[PDB]
Order: C-alpha cells, then sequence, then structure tokens
C-alpha cells in the first residue's frame, strides 16, 4: 500500500453498503476507484459476501446459497451475484494486489438459504435444508448439517429462520475451511487475504479460531455488543480482532449530543475495545447495518487520529462527505497518529488530546469542536514544547503555524463545526515540516 499495509494498521475501506446498484456492476465499479484509493492511502479493501444468495441478483450476500458460485453458474434466477461475475470479482482483486492492497473477505457460515423442502427427522416437519442441487457441486448439505440434527439441537444462536449451520459436523468443517476444497480455499485461491466473520455471536469461536490456524490472514469477527469484556473474551479466544461496537455507540453518544464526557468517561473507565486493547479494535463510524451518527466529521476525525485500526464507509467516502477532508485524515493517520493518547481538555462541546508518537508517527493535537462557533483554549502540551506546530487539516482556511512554548502551553484553535456551511469542527496539529 502507499502508506500503512493493512497488518501495520492501515486504514479499511468499507467497499459497499445496503442495497448497492444491482445488475451485477459492482466489482467493475469498485475496481475503477483502485487507483484513487491508493493515492489515497487505503491498505485494504472489504468485500461484501461474494456467493450466489438464495435471493440471486436481489442478494446482497448475506444470505448465502451455493458458497463455490462467485457469480459463475446459472442459480437462482442468474448468473453473475448481485455485484458481478467471477471473473470480474478476481479482476477486482488482482487490481487491488497490482496496487499492494488487500482485499478482506467477508464469511457468512452461521446460517445458509435457498435450500429445497425436505423431510427432517429431528424436526418432524419438512425444512428447506437440501441443498444437493447446487450447480458447483461443492459442499452439498441437507437436514444433517444444520440444527438440529443427531448431535444437538442449537448452537450459540440463529439468524432469523435460516438453516443454521453445523460446525461440528467433519462434512461442514471439511468444505468451509479443513482442506484444499474448502470455501476458504477457494476464496485465497482467488486472492483474498483476510476475514471479516459475519455474526460470530451464532457460532463458537473455535471455528475462527480453528479457521485462522489453517489459512491465517488478518482476520475481525463482527460481534455485535455492548459489552467489552464479552467481545475480547471472543477476541482472545478466536486469535480475531473485533469490530467496536462499543466506541461506536459511545462517539454518537458525545458527537451527537453535545455530551464529550460521554466519550471521555467510556474511554477512562474501559467501556470501549479500543481503551482496553487497541491492537483488537476495529473502528468505524458506520456500517451497512447501522448509520446512527450524523456528526461524521468529528467521528472520523476521531477514529481516523485516535488508537485502533480505523475503517472507512463506502458511502460516507463516495457519495455523502467531502472526500478530500477524509483523505487528509487518512494521510494523518498513516503519518502522524501514533503512540498513547493524552487528553488534555475537554467540556461539552470540545475535546483536546494529544498523540504521543511511535517510531514512525511524530504524533498529533486533535481538537474536536462540536459548537456553532469558533473557538481557541490555552492548552498544556508539553509533548510538543518548544517546537514549531502545523495545522495539517486546513480547516482554519490556510496556511496556519504555531510555536509552543518551551514550558509546553499554546493557544489552540478550531473552526465551527457546521458542515452544512463548510466548516467541520476540528484541526490537527502536529511540528512543522512533517509531509
Ligand atoms: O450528509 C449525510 C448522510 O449522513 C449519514 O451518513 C446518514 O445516514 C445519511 O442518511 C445522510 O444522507
Ligand atoms: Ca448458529
Ligand atoms: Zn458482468
Ligand atoms: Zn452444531
Ligand atoms: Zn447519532
Ligand atoms: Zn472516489
Ligand atoms: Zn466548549
Amino acid at each position: 500500500a502507499k502508506y500503512l499495509e493493512l497488518e501495520e494498521g492501515g486504514v479499511i475501506m468499507q467497499a459497499f453498503y445496503w442495497d448497492v446498484p444491482g445488475g451485477g456492476i459492482w466489482w467493475d465499479h469498485i475496481r475503477s476507484k483502485i487507483p484513487e484509493w491508493y493515492e489515497a492511502g487505503i491498505s485494504a479493501i472489504w468485500l461484501p459476501p461474494p456467493s450466489k444468495g438464495m435471493s440471486g441478483g436481489y442478494s446482497m450476500g448475506y444470505d448465502p446459497y451455493d458458497y463455490f458460485d462467485l457469480g459463475e453458474y446459472y442459480q437462482k434466477g442468474t448468473v453473475e451475484t448481485r455485484f458481478g461475475s467471477k471473473e470480474e470479482l478476481v479482476r477486482l482483486i488482482q487490481t487491488a494486489h497490482a496496487y499492494g492492497i488487500k482485499v478482506i473477505a467477508d464469511v457468512v457460515i452461521n446460517h445458509r438459504a435457498g435450500g429445497d423442502l425436505e423431510w427432517n427427522p429431528f424436526v418432524g416437519d419438512y425444512t428447506w435444508t437440501d441443498f444437493s442441487k447446487v450447480a458447483s457441486g461443492k459442499y452439498t448439505a441437507n437436514y444433517l448439517d444444520f440444527h438440529p440434527n443427531e448431535l444437538h439441537c442449537c448452537d450459540e444462536g440463529t439468524f432469523g429462520g435460516f438453516p443454521d449451520i453445523c460446525h461440528h459436523k467433519e462434512w461442514d468443517q471439511y468444505w468451509l475451511w479443513k482442506s484444499n476444497e474448502s470455501y476458504a480455499a477457494y476464496l485465497r485461491s482467488i486472492g483474498f487475504d483476510g476475514w471479516r466473520f459475519d455474526y460470530v455471536k451464532g457460532y463458537g469461536a473455535w471455528v475462527v479460531r480453528d479457521w485462522l490456524n489453517w489459512w491465517g490472514g488478518w482476520a475481525v469477527g463482527e460481534y455485535w455488543d455492548t459489552n467489552v469484556d464479552a467481545l475480547l473474551s471472543w477476541a482472545y479466544e478466536s486469535g480475531a480482532k473485533v469490530f467496536d461496537f462499543p466506541l461506536y455507540y459511545k462517539m454518537d453518544e458525545a458527537f451527537d449530543n453535545n455530551n464529550i464526557p460521554a466519550l471521555v468517561y467510556a474511554l477512562q473507565n474501559g467501556q470501549t475495545v479500543v481503551s482496553r486493547d487497541p491492537f483488537k479494535a476495529v473502528t468505524f463510524v458506520a456500517n451497512h447495518d447501522t448509520d446512527i451518527i450524523w456528526n461524521k466529521y468529528p467521528a472520523y476525525a476521531f477514529i481516523l487520529t485516535y488508537e485502533g485500526q480505523p475503517v472507512i464507509f463506502y458511502r460516507d467516502f463516495e457519495e455523502w462527505l467531502n472526500k478530500d477532508k477524509l483523505i487528509n485524515l487518512i494521510w494523518i493517520h498513516d503519518h502522524l497518529a501514533g503512540g498513547s493518547t493524552t487528553i488534555v481538555y475537554y467540556d461539552n462541546d470540545e475535546l483536546i488530546f494529544v498523540r504521543n508518537g511511535d517510531s514512525r508517527r511524530p504524533g498529533l493535537i486533535t481538537y474536536i469542536n462540536l459548537s456553532p462557533n469558533w473557538v481557541g483554549r490555552w492548552v498544556y502540551v508539553p509533548k510538543f514544547a518548544g517546537a514549531c506546530i502545523h495545522e495539517y487539516t486546513g480547516n482554519l482556511g490556510g496556511w496556519v503555524d504555531k510555536r509552543v512554548d518551551s514550558s509546553g502551553w499554546v493557544y489552540l484553535e478550531a473552526p465551527p463545526h457546521d458542515p452544512a456551511n463548510g466548516y467541520y469542527g476540528y484541526s490537527v496539529w502536529s511540528y512543522c515540516g512533517v509531509g
């Protein structure tokens, strides 16, 4: 990648959103963006589930039917998936790799959908568990491969009424990751580097752990919950990272309601994954399932200058927000955002913190303002004592430099938070001359 690599905590782009334009144009559409995203500093792209789903052309991939059909067989009323054909996906991955950008596969293995009606001896009724007709002829299945069966009735969880996969069966283990004919093998064979595990609360952490033991690669599990202990327990057991839903909700509490203290408190008392283990936290401002944060500018300013590994939501970058502001924060994240964090000021609508720097990144000062007016504060930042600091976003309307006296005191300023009028509510500072 241009700046930091995925394995180095680089920024990730969720290259989709709920119900992207159909017609099989998504893979090509994303492929055309690779050169721009490379220049923007994106280190990896997370793609939606690539397999043929029950709802065919309308499927978002979360109702997988034939895992081994990436848009190559006429099935469920279509050859290509909603996103495109197999080759288009392969070409996308090849283009990403040509630019050193990694690709993350969205693995949906808790459930399956689109099976034929079949008598189920354990349910005592008919179930849509007959998957013997999948066009790929790979990973066929019947009621024995789902809950309930002769092993047990249920596992950690189900999703709606979709046939719930029993990973304890060797047949299913073989087809999903335990062989060179597995779904993991197939995804890896076409270029996928990492994994994003869907609804991990629906099955055991051991599944992800064994998958990773066999294939390695960067990984994150989607464990939708606010209980940090539960998320970190799953993370340490599975060996994968977890999306920081706890931080997501706390950022919303603070940034969308002039309640910064709510976020400070959460960060101080372990109510976020990132404040407990920044090496396990995958941070985000929004995703395809939930998007409650309205004031996204200070939110992105925060996850891109604070600790953890940030993800940028496709729609914010390509449709709703000022792309240049995001490109700027990615540059800042990879060049300045390093080291431990020290909060130096806060009130209901303002948050100022310092990143103390690491071996490659000098550190920075983030000044978030949720108020509708220009603000300025005298702050004690000994980290930058006796230095020339520069504002790196340009949100002050121009090129601005300041001298932090030998003591550590400096008068910092932040623009109004009125994005509707081009005032984004944040300024970011660091040593002059970095980039
Ligand atoms: O400026 C705008 C956008 O912000 C968010 O991302 C909302 O979810 C979206 O509905 C809105 O259009
Ligand atoms: Ca399950
Ligand atoms: Zn096509
Ligand atoms: Zn089971
Ligand atoms: Zn909100
Ligand atoms: Zn673009
Ligand atoms: Zn204030």
